[PDB]
C-alpha cells in the first residue's frame, strides 16, 4: 500500500515524488526501467545531444539554493551535464531510497470496489496506491526502421535511442537516417570525425543556429543575480524560454528592418527565438511565415557553397513550423568527406550486408549505419503499456482514435491517475510545464486528503469542453491530436480556474 506510486524517475517523476512526499508527506514509491534517475537524459547518450532551450531554464525552479548552487558551463546543456544535475538533485533530496530502478511496470488496473491502483511490474510484483502518477512520455523505444534487409548488415548498426558506449569514427565510413533534431545533432557531431559521411534526408527541415558558447563568470552572476526574476518571467510568458516575446507584424516593418531583426536572432541563436521574438505573427500569417523561411533559405545558400547541395537542403513545403537548431549543420555539407543523399527522389529500397542501397542502384558502402529516425506519437508510452480504468477499459482503446484529456493531465473513465507532461499539455519550456503540473496534482490530492475522498476523475463533458478550447486556439495557427497553444501562462490561468472553483468538471467522491 502507498498513497501514490509514481512511474517514471525523469525531470516530471522525480519532482512528483518530491511534491507528494516531502511536502505533503504522502507514502509514495516511483518506478523505471532505468538504472539511474535521468529520464530521456539518462536513455538518449548519442553524439551532440544538447537542450534545446538554456542552461539557466532547463532545470527546476523550485530549489533556489540549488538554482545559486548549479553550474552554469555554456548557454545550453548536454546531456552528460543534465544527467549529471538531475542525479545532483536525487542527492540533495534522499529520491533515490524511495525509487525502485530497473523496474518496468507491466500494468495498472483501477480497483473501483477499493478505489486504488493495482500496479503489477514486469516481474510480477505488485502493489497498491489510491493515486497513480505517470510521468512516462515519450521517448520512443528504440525501434529499428522499416528497410528491407536490414537485419542483414554486418557492420555497426546504432539506434540512437540506444547509443551504446565506446563507438569509435576514426577510418570509418558512415551513414545516418534522419534529418530531424537528433539526426542534425549527430551528424554535426561526427562528421569531422569519420572516413565519409552519407546523409539520408528524406525530409529537409529548416535549422538555425543554437549560439551555444562558454558562460562567463560574470555571464553566470548576471543570471543568478536576477534569478527570481528570471522565473516570474517565465511565469508570465508564453513560452519560458527566456524570450522577448514578439508582437511585431512580420510584413509592418521594411525589408530592411526584417532582414536586421532575423539577423539579430540568427546571431544570437535557438528556434524558438528566431520564430517569436523576432516578430509575433510567424506561426499564424502565411505570408509572414514564408517571410522567416526565406530568410534561412537564404542562409543556406550563403553558407553551402555547391548550390546543388544547398537546393537539396533546401525544404519544399510551403509554410515551415518551428526550425530544428543546430551547432555548425549547414557547413557539415562543405566537406570532401561528406554525400548528401535525397531519398524523398531516390528512396532506400534495400540494405545488404556491407551497404544501403538506394532506388538508383548505388550501393553506399557503410561501416556504421546509424538511424537518428526518432519517431513516435505523444501518447506512445500509455497505449505500450496495460492500463485499465472503468469497467476494464484499456487506455490504448480509449484512446484508439487518439489522445484527449481535461487540461493534460485528467483522462476520463481512469480514475485517480494523473499525467505529467502527458498529451494535450502546452507549447513550452518542459521543466516549467512539469513544475506546473506536478503542484497543481499535489494541491488536488492534499485537497482530497483534506475532505476524505477518494475517488478523482474527469466527466467526459470537460475532457472534450477540454479538447474545444485547444481546437480553437490551434486552428488559429498555421500548425497544426491538439496541444494546448496558448502558451504557459494562460495554461497557468486555465487550470487555476478549475483548482479555485471545486475543481469543476472533476467527479469527488467521498
Ligand atoms: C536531446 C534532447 C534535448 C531536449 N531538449 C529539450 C528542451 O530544451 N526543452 C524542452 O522543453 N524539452 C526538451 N526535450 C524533450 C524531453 O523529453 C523533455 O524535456 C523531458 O525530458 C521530459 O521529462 P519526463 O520526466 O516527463 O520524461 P522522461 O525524461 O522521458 O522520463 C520518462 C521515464 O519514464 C520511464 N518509464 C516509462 N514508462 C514506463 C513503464 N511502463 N515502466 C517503467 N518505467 C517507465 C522511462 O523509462 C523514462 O525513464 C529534449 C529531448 C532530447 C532527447
Amino acid at each position: 500500500d502507498f498513497d501514490a506510486i509514481i512511474i517514471g524517475a525523469g525531470f516530471g517523476g522525480l519532482y512528483s515524488l518530491k511534491k507528494l512526499r516531502d511536502d505533503f508527506n504522502l507514502k509514495v514509491r516511483a518506478f523505471d526501467r532505468a538504472t539511474e534517475v535521468g529520464g530521456t537524459w539518462f536513455w538518449n547518450q548519442y553524439p551532440g545531444a544538447l537542450s534545446d532551450s538554456e542552461t539557466h531554464l532547463y532545470c527546476y525552479s523550485w530549489d533556489k539554493e540549488l538554482l545559486q548552487e548549479m553550474e552554469i558551463k555554456r548557454k545550453y546543456i548536454s546531456q552528460p551535464d543534465v544527467l549529471a544535475y538531475l542525479k545532483r538533485v536525487a542527492d540533495k533530496h534522499d529520491l533515490r531510497k524511495d525509487i525502485q530502478f530497473e523496474t518496468g511496470i507491466r500494468s495498472a488496473y483501477f480497483d473501483e470496489e477499493n478505489s486504488f491502483w493495482n500496479v503489477t511490474t514486469e516481474n510480477d510484483e505488485k502493489f497498491t496506491a489510491r493515486f497513480l502518477i505517470t510521468a512516462l512520455g515519450l521517448l520512443a523505444a528504440p525501434n529499428l526502421p522499416k528497410i528491407k534487409g536490414i537485419e542483414t548488415f554486418k557492420g555497426e548498426l546504432h539506434h540512437t535511442s540506444r547509443w551504446p558506449k565506446d563507438v569509435t569514427f576514426s577510418g570509418k565510413r558512415v551513414g545516418v537516417i534522419g534529418t530531424g533534431s537528433t539526426g542534425v545533432q549527430v551528424i554535426t557531431a561526427i562528421a569531422s570525425q569519420v572516413k565519409h559521411l552519407t546523409v539520408f534526408q528524406r525530409s529537409a527541415q529548416y535549422s538555425v543556429p543554437i549560439g551555444n558558447v562558454v558562460m562567463s563568470e560574470t555571464d553566470v552572476a548576471k543570471i543568478k543575480e536576477n534569478y527570481d526574476q528570471i522565473w516570474e518571467n517565465v511565469w508570465n510568458s508564453a513560452l519560458g524560454y527566456g524570450l522577448n516575446e514578439s508582437t511585431l507584424p512580420t510584413m509592418s516593418v521594411s525589408a530592411e528592418e526584417r532582414d536586421k531583426i532575423f539577423e539579430k536572432a540568427w546571431q544570437e541563436g535557438g528556434g524558438f527565438r528566431f520564430m517569436f521574438e523576432t516578430f509575433g505573427d510567424i506561426a499564424v500569417d502565411e505570408t509572414a511565415n514564408i517571410e522567416a523561411q526565406n530568410f534561412i533559405k537564404k542562409k543556406i545558400s550563403e553558407i553551402v557553397k555547391d548550390p546543388f547541395v544547398a537546393k537539396k537542403l533546401t525544404p519544399t513545403d510551403l509554410y515551415a513550423c518551428r526550425p530544428l537548431c543546430d551547432s555548425g549543420y549547414y557547413e557539415i555539407f562543405n566537406r570532401d568527406n561528406v554525400s548528401l543523399e535525397d531519398v524523398k527522389a531516390n528512396p532506400i529500397v534495400e540494405i545488404k550486408e556491407d551497404c544501403v542501397v538506394t532506388a538508383d542502384g548505388v550501393e553506399h558502402k557503410l561501416d556504421m549505419l546509424i538511424c537518428a529516425t526518432g519517431f513516435d506519437a505523444v501518447d506512445g508510452n500509455y497505449i505500450r503499456m496495460d492500463i485499465r480504468g472503468k469497467d476494464g477499459i484499456s487506455i490504448k482503446d480509449h484512446w484508439k482514435d487518439g489522445p484527449n484529456s481535461y487540461l493534460g493531465m485528467m483522462v476520463s473513465n481512469f480514475p485517480n491517475m494523473f499525467m505529467v507532461f502527458g498529451p494535450n499539455g502546452p507549447l513550452a519550456n518542459s521543466p516549467p510545464i512539469i513544475e506546473t503540473q506536478v503542484r497543481w496534482i499535489a494541491d488536488l490530492i492534499g485537497y482530497a486528503e483534506d475532505h476524505q475522498i477518494n475517488q478523482i476523475e474527469a466527466t467526459k463533458d470537460a475532457v472534450d469542453n477540454w479538447t474545444n478550447t485547444c481546437s480553437d486556439i490551434a486552428n488559429k495557427t498555421l500548425f497544426a491530436v491538439y496541444l494546448y497553444m496558448g502558451g504557459l501562462k494562460e495554461y497557468r490561468n486555465q487550470i487555476s480556474e478549475v483548482s479555485n472553483n471545486n475543481y469543476k468538471g472533476c467527479l469527488l467522491k467521498q
